[PDB]
């Protein structure tokens, strides 16, 4: 029993980790074999950071711009590329700690965890969400750039962000490993702002279910809506739309709890309109969009990983 | 910015999880130097959990009964002793992964990483609080006896907690690394409850000085009350009383934002009287009680470990 905001164990990534200066300026690299990958922006100096010209910048660098540590270990650059905003890092020694690793681009509204580091260094592992504005709400301070994020299937690490920014509302921006960013952002020090944020709706459904299998209980109720009367609600208080596919995708759930999915849309259709009543579910006091179908599954059910 | 439910980087724990069996009953254990940890209960059958008697059923086994596995590697059992609730196995093999490490029994409210595992698999990584009751509100399944909390202190692993027990209520129950168990918990299958938990109230000060740090400022008056008319007022909601060294633990957070420790608790004193109104602190609708002081001067200053 329980449920908690649970990340994935990081001893896979925390031995990718690296060092990388170039000039003044240090970041955090993950190395994969004989490459190191790292934001772009790692080549810019205070003159350049509101209107980069990377070709220029990168032209004007060589192989030995570029100091990269493993701890105390040096890895010699051999050679430099850039592929959209990150910057590869080929190095003369392949890392003997490389994982089963896949290069996965998510969609908004799954989760993932975040290794933040700092010159290197692991500093701690938490769980978040992409937005469906294309940010995350993370943890980061200065020197976090080039933290990674990750999920992992059965041996297989997929990572799927990178950090590169924060923007000015506190909220954090990056790009995928192959260095295409998540949502309208660039990494450029200019006024850049998130647009609305919504609620993901599948994910409150399916931590309502954690909850009933958790024996909270108390929102429940005989009713039951149609998937378009409940999207009339949900779009009043800016809920993402419900569609069939999230149904099914809460399948598994409907079928351990027995409480079909549009059951439960009638009781957050309740909790929307009158609120929770000083009342809590599973020690929240708010309706938690950050767990999908599968952190329930997985955190309700026991897979492990090899 | 930003501010998380940060764990421990768990790579130097997740190469001492090792997975035990005794008979048909399986959990997981901890294998440092040529010795494995895990919990005595291990050696229970169904006959036996509701009136062990742990001196016979061990006297009864020998060491071929005991099958470790690392992974595939099978590790030879060749001596078996019981330090309290906890059962000492002698291997042949020294874990070559055996970080920096030592022992130590944490107090209530003092928080720590845990480490959840399956058949000496880990799954998930999460932080929690030791409970003023001596329990914790864990996230565990069946099988997840053996595993293990723990905190990083610079490159040295402080485990802390080790997983034996969940209670009728749904919280969790365990003991030290020396067979200790924290509170008046006993590791057979009785009717024991957990005594009434109360709110851990520097720990809920230091989280509202990661609020002002992050920029919620809301709850901020210029009222000051006295350390004795706080604690009057915190004894009527169930909080635990303040000392003068919890005031000096929150010196660096005061100096940090320039908010004299008598003052936030001007704050929270009309935050238990009048509620929050509808209104969120870190995105919370609730007072946060599991963040020492130490997390959230290490989140909002960037500590890392090696
Ligand atoms: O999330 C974070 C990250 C962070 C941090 O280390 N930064 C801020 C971003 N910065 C940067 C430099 C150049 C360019 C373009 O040349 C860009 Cl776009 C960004 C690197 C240093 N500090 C925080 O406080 N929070
Ligand atoms: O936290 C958990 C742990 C858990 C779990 O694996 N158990 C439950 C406790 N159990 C046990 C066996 C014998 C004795 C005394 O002989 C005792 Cl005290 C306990 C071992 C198997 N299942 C859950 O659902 N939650």
């Amino acid at each position: 029993s329980g449920f908690r905001k649970m990340a994935f164990p990081s001893g896979k990534v925390e031995g990718c980790m690296v060092q990388v200066t170039c000039g003044t300026t240090t970041l955090n690299g993950l190395w994969l074999d004989d490459v190191v990958y790292c934001p772009r922006h790692v080549i810019c100096t205070s003159e350049d950071m509101l209107n980069p010209n990377y070709e220029d910048l990168l032209i004007r660098k060589s192989n030995h711009n570029f100091l990269v540590q493993a701890g105390n270990v040096q890895l010699r650059v051999i050679g430099h590329s850039m592929q959209n905003c990150v910057l590869k890092l080929k190095v003369d020694t392949a890392n003997p700690k490389t994982p089963k690793y896949k290069f996965v681009r998510i969609q908004p509204g799954q989760t993932f965890s975040v290794l933040a580091c700092y010159n290197g260094s692991p500093s701690g592992v938490y769980q978040c969400a992409m937005r469906p504005n294309f940010t995350i709400k993370g943890s980061f301070l200065n020197g976090s750039c080039g933290s990674v994020g990750f999920n992992i299937d059965y041996d297989c690490v997929s990572f799927c962000y990178m950090h590169h920014m924060e923007l000015p509302t506190g909220v954090h921006a990056g790009t995928d490993l192959e260095g295409n960013f998540y949502g309208p952002f660039v990494d450029r020090q200019t006024a850049q702002a998130a647009g609305t944020d919504t609620t993901i709706t599948v994910n409150v459904l399916a931590w309502l279910y954690a909850a009933v299998i958790n024996g909270d209980r108390w929102f429940l109720n005989r009713f039951t809506t149609t998937l378009n009367d409940f999207n009339l609600v949900a779009m009043k208080y800016n809920y993402e739309p419900l569609t069939q596919d999230h149904v099914d995708i809460l399948g598994p759930l409907s079928a351990q709890t027995g409480i079909a999915v549009l059951d439960m849309c009638a009781s957050l259709k309740e909790l929307l309109q009158n609120g929770m009543n000083g009342r809590t579910i599973l020690g929240s006091a708010l309706l938690e969009d950050e767990f999908t179908p599968f952190d329930v599954v997985r955190q309700c059910s026991g897979v492990t990983f090899q």
